[PDB]
């Protein structure tokens, strides 16, 4: 068994050393071939039929390049070959957890169905990489290639999740610190499945990218920060990190929060909501398990995929009728309609604890205007999506670590007043949309009524087409 | 009325008239969604993860350019609205009556499951199209765009399978227009050309045809006695690169020797489900995957889901489809041997396939084996490569013009071109594959192979002196 | 003359109607072939050698898709053929006016050398039009085609330069032509949209804003009793972008610190070469580089190739210009100092960029320095970077319509788009060289440098902790 | 010193050791960003504005790519550091010797010009690095990093231009680093590979060889007792695909009977000027267009900007000079009046060239003509088209390995490969130009063009029957 090279369309030809290759030649890597990466985002942008499997190969691969970088430039650091392929698999394997439409199983579907659990992604990816490694003979070969496989395993996982719980890490010492930012950075999000994520997700929706990884890995030295040896950039690209994040944002607007393609989420949710009760599968020891419990077996878990939409589109069961007809109506495209988009003026937050309660809100506005029907709460759906920079309100870039030209070593900090006035005054926000189940023309104009006065009521921002779609209810609000 | 725009990352920024938006938003054209449009391809590039969808848009969307470009430029060919969006629907259409994993399912497993009938994803494409067309009430929709359903579907399933003038759906004078979606004179058409970019957008391989330079150069021109779509007579080299672009794309990829075998295992599965998998159609009545060609509305159900149904399945009646299945998984796939091609005259004939398998078991290679290997163990793969027209030059079937005399037709041979260009139009490679997998077997079939071809006296194997050094002497040729 | 078909790699095969040739062909238009859109960036970005020339067509096909868009979904504007190729020829004209090195004749050579003249290259492009039609019988062209000389002539300087309605080109009704070409109101224009593109392609950054959209979904609606260009109100997010893409090529490319020292270089080369070098005009009369914008004869000659004139020449009154173009050869360029901007209230005016090396020569570091440094060693580089409108929000001129209401016009505020959008839409970068390139001189310049940053309250370099780590503990704030 | 960063939108972020920079920044390279890649090709790709400079950063880069790989793969063929450097700056310093308009220089001015001589650009590439070290100080640089100039000049040298083991610089055990930089035996080199993408993104065709791909699977193996670099034995295909794809780009781009015709223009006004234009060179002694080969001083300051010398001048001794590139301007070009190529055996020598202007002239076409034409009057450009190996096929030099055995060369005939393959590899390409551009000359033209293609044997043009209907009924193979 020899280097496999793979054609890549975003990143060419890329080599596989063969232990890699035997993780990927499993059914749990195999697995994510039929997990898309942009969940309903295919139902909007028809070029986004990518895989979460297409990505892990692409994360892995980054990984690898930016950790030889390192490495050559300076010998000092003693990165290791075993270093190395610790550092590959742990970006080939960080996505292994996700579930059916990727973001809408975690964001969505499980918080529903089983609101007492705290899962994510990462968890699972942890989890079902100990069941990769435990099912396929995997520790055996990874000593063959000079691996220690109770430290190492630990390192990998240490890269997904954090530290599995002062110097907090297992896998690595401090000396090594440096290596627990290239997959998942905790400090401040800059990290290679970004770096893939940008230029495949543009590759396929047809929004063009405009990060270049290639240039920050040129750029990149490791330095001591506070005794521990870190990541640093160039004190030059200070532009490009915060490009970086406005990027991420741009996509986030244009792409993973569009109006419709959460829409067609949600209803994808509430119809495996529905189908909960009566879908089976078979984990460890022939046990049965449902769409919400197959993350508490690996075994179930692998045979967790986007196929149950099919699965439910297909049946014929009366008890799956009502999970089958939402699936259908997203076929005919007789989607819940969107109502409009506003945002909360001053500090005011909207909190999780308050979700539930915005369409009796919305519902119970009293709109002066003579309406052919009433709405009620269960008419309308409140979406609440937080934008940021990837650290709630703070800034990334204050914990980014820089170095000059004339001493490569010291590392510096840059504020955000050092580098332009024309950059963000914040860095987080939340849209509200509104939707309606009841698509017929009264319904609508009636919704739209309702929306804006509560958005009035609740001193909102005033919706782009408020004069528009309500022009008997804007007046009433002088600042508008 | 009311456009949608959708954005591919193909051709940009697509405008859909409503009545398009209306044929799509139908189960019969979303399965498209859930049909790789390179099938096995997907297991060996994988950035091939595309569908027959979105394909299927931009085939849409470019007979649209090419029928709205002819009427722009020459008003006096009558091209109205309803030719246009009849050009259109049909261009949509076109991949319908793919099955899963797109060629895999009418190139290998319907001719093995069911060798007595004649089915091509064509003639699927325009019964799933009826179906649609019934099944949704699309016709009252064509009627209120100035549609007339009778003639239009007529026109639209003409375009899609073909037919003194054979075509009752326009009558001559419209006879460039059943050029642009599927063109059966010389295979120039507009579903290539999306499949050229969209592919290699994919794949990670580059485009070198430039099918918006050939739409602009392009005319309508009387030619015997009937109006076609002429090229510019200096274009002609970008027409013979284009047919050589479609063969490299079948080289490297689409009959890349382990995505074929990917699509040789999937159809072993498939035919060991056959038996044991149900779809129900029309009237509750079932069907299998080898009959739900029969019934459009199992059809619609049938998609590249079932091969996850058979690979989560837990029937032990589906165990052996399933194992087969679990293979490609873990990536225990049937071995590559080699590849060899016919040489002089020889053409092997479709009644002989079934055959080889047993010739090359039947070789008698002067090497010690371990092994000895039976018919059943080897695959035998024949595969026909040509410019789309068998043994015939494509260009010669096409029409052009010069300059100086725009509605004046003209034929350009091969001679008049280049030296540089192929001799021949068609060829066949054979490869071969064994099915057990250890070192010896693969050793020992090799030998056979090889021997094989030199009984046969078909070409060396490129790497022939280096899996069979004890073979290859015997052959004064080599 | 019919149609000619040119390939561009930014745009593809682009049409040019016969006028539009007409104008192409001549020696005024061939000219922009000789100057390089990115001036002294070519030596910081290899792959901009890129000239004004292919930028032109560019700008005019891009003019004539977006007035060809406009007429099509909307005939009640009545946009006519004469429209449309007086929109394409103010489109393909309006870089007639650039000079050598293209900003950097008119932003830093032109002001030096003439400081008492108003020169822009904007005005340069009506003179040069003029002159182009004048010396190339181009009247009677524009007749053939339908076009009303005066009155489109007229229509076409004014949409380059500018003038109860002011314009005499058109009347009212035409108002939205005036924001094809050069959109005074909002700076959102169709040159943007192809240096976008076209600087991406060549420099290796790339480009994220889709003009192809926003044609897509632009339409005319009424806006206080005058017909403007609007769009979607869902886009403008994206033109938010558009201006942040805008301002992120100035900061990566065109105001990269070694071009910009390379143009002032070349500016003080020129500086020097100015009082020598003749150019033959109208009539035999001479003209220097500083003059030959008072004469397009002369100024038709007036190309990069003074670059290599400047280079090559033996002459020894040409010695110190010849010295300087060397240097840069050698790489042996003014060093880089640092960066820094104003804080609070300040804005440095343009009648105080003279004095500023002097107050940096002037600063008393409190370190022991073994050099000093004088007013002449240094450079004192002051950069405007805005959203093209000064001060203001250029979406605040921007009108939009919605789906429900598409000849509907509003407004839409800056809150009702996003929190994490700019507060402001205007800075100044100060950026310091050094003339003197050895060890000594540099560590010297970084003291009176950052001492400098500290007197004046300017933020703190980036670097400063390292270039003066013994002046920057002094300021608290720092 | 350290490295370098330079930003190239072809191969992106390329490192340059600081050796490299300091050759880099000299006259006798910078000059290199004053020549046109493709020469008079901008005239007709108005994209392709990119120049020799750029070209050569990215040869440099990727002789480095391709040297690193095989030294990584196999640590047993001992690549020094000093072999990277040596290899790198050979891959930088090969298009030295390029003169104005590239090709143009080479293949039509000198040979005009200067019949006696032979020289090459690959010659003057030599003599331009050895006069760019001793100029520059760069032997103290070499030694600095490890390099030994006498040998390693001499194996630079070697690399470019070549020559019982016949070379000096390098022993036969590293006989490999010959093949990266100009590859004699078969023309597989990184000089193809870097023109191949850059030239595609400037002129608007997409390049379909994947370079990487082939640097990925090459390996040093030992053929006949020399190391050679081998290709893996499936990439047969993709070599046979590069060959092709250099003939496309050929065919469309570099051989445009247009931009061809502009190249001619361009020479014929360098020869009317060549007696008046003087180069100052080496001790104040003056040169010629045409001499400036002789001394490199003269041949430093000689690039495009002759040609805006040429068109800017006054002096009355040029203006038969000024004149033709007037017409340039203007677009007043030579007209094409057709193409054909020889049949059977017959090959057109160079000594024949002279002659056949005279032929054509020469023929009876038998239609009454207004106009009689005489030699002066046409053009014929002789073009020979081959996969860079005269007659051979160039993948018969190649040498192969396979996967079970990777340190074992083989050899792999066209018959292996496939039956869809060229038959041959060189061809000639006859075009026919006419000075005189009115339509009766015109036609006229066309009756001796195409009388004397018959006359002759040569093909039938193209449009053979539009543009002379009563010359081809007397050709029976018509
Ligand atoms: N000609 C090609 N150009 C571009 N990519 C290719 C081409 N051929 C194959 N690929 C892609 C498909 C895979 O993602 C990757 C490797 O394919 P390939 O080299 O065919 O390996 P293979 O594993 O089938 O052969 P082998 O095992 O004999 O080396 O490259
Ligand atoms: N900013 C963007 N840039 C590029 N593509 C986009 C952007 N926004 C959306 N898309 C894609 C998704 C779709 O394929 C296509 C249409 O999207 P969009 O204009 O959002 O339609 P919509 O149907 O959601 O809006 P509406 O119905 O309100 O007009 O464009
Ligand atoms: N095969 C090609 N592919 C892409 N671009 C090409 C090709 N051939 C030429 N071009 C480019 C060069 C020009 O920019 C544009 C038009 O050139 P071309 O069609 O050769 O026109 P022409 O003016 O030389 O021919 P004619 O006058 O006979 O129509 O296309
Ligand atoms: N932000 C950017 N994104 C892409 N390319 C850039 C960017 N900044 C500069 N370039 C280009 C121009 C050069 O070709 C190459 C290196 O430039 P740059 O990093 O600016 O070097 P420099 O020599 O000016 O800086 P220094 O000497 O301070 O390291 O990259
Ligand atoms: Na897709
Ligand atoms: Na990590
Ligand atoms: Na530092
Ligand atoms: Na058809
Ligand atoms: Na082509
Ligand atoms: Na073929
Ligand atoms: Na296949
Ligand atoms: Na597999
Ligand atoms: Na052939
Ligand atoms: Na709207
Ligand atoms: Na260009
Ligand atoms: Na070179
Ligand atoms: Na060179
Ligand atoms: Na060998």
């Amino acid at each position: 068994d020899t280097m496999k090279v793979i054609n890549d369309p975003i990143h060419g030809h890329i080599e596989l050393h063969p232990l890699l290759v035997r993780i990927i030649d499993t059914p749990q890597f195999q697995r994510l071939r039929y997990i898309k990466q942009l969940g309903g985002g295919y139902y909007v942008f028809p070029g986004a039929s990518h895989n979460r499997f297409e990505h892990s190969l692409g994360v892995g691969y980054l990984a690898g390049c930016l950790v030889h970088a390192l490495g050559e430039k300076q010998p000092e650091l003693q990165i290791s070959e075993r270093d190395v392929l610790c550092v590959q698999i742990a970006g080939l394997c960080r996505n292994l957890g996700h579930g059916p439409f990727s973001h809408m199983f975690d964001g969505r579907f499980i918080p529903l169905a089983r609101p007492e659990v705290k899962w994510t992604h990462e968890q699972g990816s942890v989890m079902m990489f100990e069941h990769l490694i435990n099912s396929n003979g995997i520790k055996p070969v990874m000593e063959q290639y000079g691996l220690i496989p109770e430290e190492d395993i630990c390192f990998i996982k240490e890269q997904i999740v954090g530290p599995l719980e002062l110097w907090p890490y297992k896998g690595r010492p401090e000396n090594k610190s440096f290596l627990y930012e290239i997959v998942s950075n905790k400090r401040n999000g800059i990290d290679v499945d970004k770096w893939d994520y940008f230029a495949r997700d543009c590759h396929h929706l047809g929004i063009q990218n405009n990060f270049d990884y290639k240039r920050f890995i040129k750029f990149a030295r490791v330095c001591e920060v506070d005794n521990e040896l870190r990541i640093c950039a160039r004190d030059k690209e200070v532009g490009n990190l915060y490009d970086m994040f406005h990027t991420r944002n741009s996509l986030h607007r244009r792409a993973y929060q569009h109006k419709v393609g959460n829409i067609i989420d949600t209803m994808i949710t509430d119809a495996f909501l529905k189908a909960d009760d009566y879908i089976e599968i078979t984990g460890a020891g022939g046990k049965k398990y449902r769409i919400s419990t197959a993350i508490d077996d690996m075994e179930a878990y692998t045979k967790l995929t986007d196929n149950i939409f099919l699965e439910i589109l297909y049946s014929t069961d009366p008890k799956l009728k009502d999970a089958r007809e939402i699936l259908k109506q997203i076929e005919y495209r007789n989607l819940f309609k969107y109502v409009g988009e506003t945002q909360p003026t001053g500090q005011i937050k909207i909190k999780r604890e308050d979700y539930e309660s915005l369409p009796k809100e919305v519902a119970s506005a009293k709109p002066k205007v003579l309406l052919d029907v009433k709405l009620k709460a269960e008419d309308f759906i409140v979406d609440v999506i937080n934008m940021d920079y990837g650290m709630q309100e703070k800034n990334p870039i204050d914990h980014v670590s820089f170095y000059c030209k004339t001493a490569p070593n010291r590392a510096i900090r840059i504020t955000k007043n050092q580098v332009s006035q024309l950059l963000p005054e914040k860095f987080a926000e939340q849209l509200i949309r509104v939707y309606c189940k009841k698509v017929d023309r009264k319904s609508l104009y009636a919704a739209r009524q309702y929306f804006v006065q509560w958005c009035a009521d609740r001193n909102f921002t005033k919706p782009q087409d408020g004069d528009v779609i309500a022009p008997l209810i804007t007046p009433q609000k002088k600042e508008w």
